[PDB]
């Protein structure tokens, strides 16, 4: 089996095409480029000049507006590890509700990069339930219609471990990035016309073991946009059938929502250690 | 702003004192000594000798007999980590019942230790909730008498990470123990005269975000106590705001319960890493 | 008090024999070495060969087709961390069904050795339970009719824990295994005519507290087999009776069950840390 990470477009897929390919590649490998998604290096530059500068040239006063009294990466400024934890690297998070914006300018600009990855994970999403044949309990648009994070970093720096999302979207820009491919890891280079797309552990749920949650990790001076398609506390599931494809859970029942699962606070990332 | 920890007299705080000053500091910092709140360096001295007097004399035999079956650091005595789990440091827990004590003066001179900083710890707790008027789900009383642990331990030698407590106090005995204030560590030195205190994710919490949680570390010869002031299983309050301040909760409906929230066992830190 | 990890004949426990040896072992210490319970050096010669002969011959497509989607080691192949998760070390999991099987072969001797182990280690459960007179909510078979993992490894390699089954079987082949007896680590070496038991917390609170829960370790070429006795989701006990005992359970009400305390995934060993 080939090892090469393959690109898709999104347009094509829309279309009826490479339908075989794109469920092989599911299957296997469970990650690919994304391209006419809507997102590219023009789309990015707006957002990661504006952050940055923040980062760089924003006063403590400026930073204390938009930092959430809890720690949790959830919304606003965050210094991620005498110093700061800023001395590691920066991050700016944001949702569909309840954000903390510095300014206009930023939040106009930012409001539009959050939409553009959100309608873009949608609507690869929405390819991977077509391509599997799978229609989530209470329907795909419910189902869609969800609870994503956006996290922007700014600097092994990351362990090994699989995202818990329905798919996750990720611009880049030495390549630290690595997945495992084939049994090896694989380089993940940035793609200024594409996104890189992950798929987590809900897309394996939903769609009965149809998609792999690849592993990957960050080897040890830049930046990166992460965004995770997330379920609704709600999502419910057949547990016979997480059973069957991998998932240890302890379920009473033959049903159970994302909530009882996972716990009453969003985990993102898991590790197999 | 002053990056300084302020120090408050609890006398002062109960009496209607520096409340627009306490009201900033739980906003901006979250964290602050404590003096006139019955608890000095005098009445630790007492605890300290006895129990560290037992962890350099006491036998197996009577190590054993106030250790849990299970190493939880809930009750009794717990060495943490060829050679001992002691190596690195022991421990001794405590809370309202359920005690294991090594002998009767041990239990006389902790009970009555452990009570002073209860105490004292559901004291300012109160003026926390006053100062921010909140009213808890459920009133004031029923909040504070809810479910403490004490960990006394004897020795970076601990990860950053911010504790899930309504508030957490410290007596200590090189500054090893930083927190970050203002965007940066600042040393927190041991004070005979007062108690330091940390406000944690549940003071974030019941008050709709008008209390930081800071985070905090160590960094490596010392004892240290610690007290959080845990609330109760049954604990509720809006899930709606909880998100409005940071919670990245993953919760079905309107209101929720803490053990809802956390799960089955008490979690007294989270690192945001 | 002995620090020697005590031998115990299945048979010998089975009659009636050496009660008050055995709860003492129970209760002060939480492991020993079990013979005449059917497993041996011999059935495990046969199924560390053809697993050892999958790790080193078996080709990327044959690991891929018993690998599960998500890399939970619940069941299938699992490369465990350029290069490959595979570097450090390999492992094999399988449960009482929705296993993978690379071969007949392979399918008809693994089976069988489950088969030894589940019978083995419930066997060894039910006279944990006889000799604290202990009757499990909803009797003892419903309890031992449950949800048991068995994990297989190829290769501090593993930090200090405790497991969170009712009991657990090891059999291995420079001792690595350290597990803490009387205040110290002590040497657990293999034994080609015994299985090692460790006792995990689920013994501990089904029992009241009679059974201890023992910390141990890996210290860093050779492979272990391991095998939890793990409790059905629906296991419920008395909330009074677990903080009796050391659980820092956050559960509102008289009773809870497993789930209500771990959650809606198994987690097997728990650091105390
Ligand atoms: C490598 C980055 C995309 C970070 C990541 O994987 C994550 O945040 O889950
Ligand atoms: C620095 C000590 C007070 C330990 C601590 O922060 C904790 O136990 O949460
Ligand atoms: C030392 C091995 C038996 C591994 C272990 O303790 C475990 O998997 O819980
Ligand atoms: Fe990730
Ligand atoms: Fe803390
Ligand atoms: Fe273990």
């Amino acid at each position: 089996m080939d090892t090469t990470v393959p690109t898709f477009s999104l347009a094509e897929l829309q279309q009826g095409l490479h339908q075989d390919e794109f469920r092989r590649c599911l299957r296997d490998k469970g990650l690919f480029y994304l391209t006419d998604c809507g997102l590219t290096d023009t789309e990015l530059k707006s957002a990661k000049d504006i952050v940055i500068d923040f980062f760089e040239h924003g006063s403590e006063a400026e930073k204390r507006a938009v930092t959430s009294p809890v720690p949790t990466m959830r919304r606003g400024f965050t210094g991620l590890e005498t110093g700061s934890y800023s001395d590691y690297s920066m991050c700016y998070s944001m949702g569909t509700a309840d954000n903390l914006f510095p300014s206009g300018d930023f939040e106009r600009i930012w409001t539009q990069y959050f939409d553009r990855q959100y309608t873009a994970s949608r609507a690869v999403a929405r390819e991977v339930l077509r391509a599997t044949g799978t229609e989530p309990d209470g329907g795909v648009e419910a189902f869609l219609d969800c609870e994503p994070l956006l996290r922007f970093r700014y600097f092994l720096r990351m362990a090994p471990h699989y995202d818990l999302s329905m798919v996750t979207l990720i611009q880049q820009t030495f390549v630290s990035l690595q997945a495992e491919v084939g049994g090896a890891f694989t380089d993940l280079p940035y793609r200024p016309d594409a996104v890189l797309v992950f798929c987590g552990a809900i897309a394996t749920l939903v769609t009965g073991g149809q998609v792999k949650a690849p592993r990957h990790h960050v080897a040890a001076s830049q930046t990166s946009s992460v965004f995770f398609l997330r379920p609704n506390a709600d999502f419910t599931f057949s547990v016979p059938l997480a059973r069957e494809c991998g998932f240890d859970v302890s379920l009473d029942g033959e049903t159970a929502t994302f909530q009882d699962w996972i716990g009453g606070n969003y985990v993102n990332i898991r590790r197999t250690s």
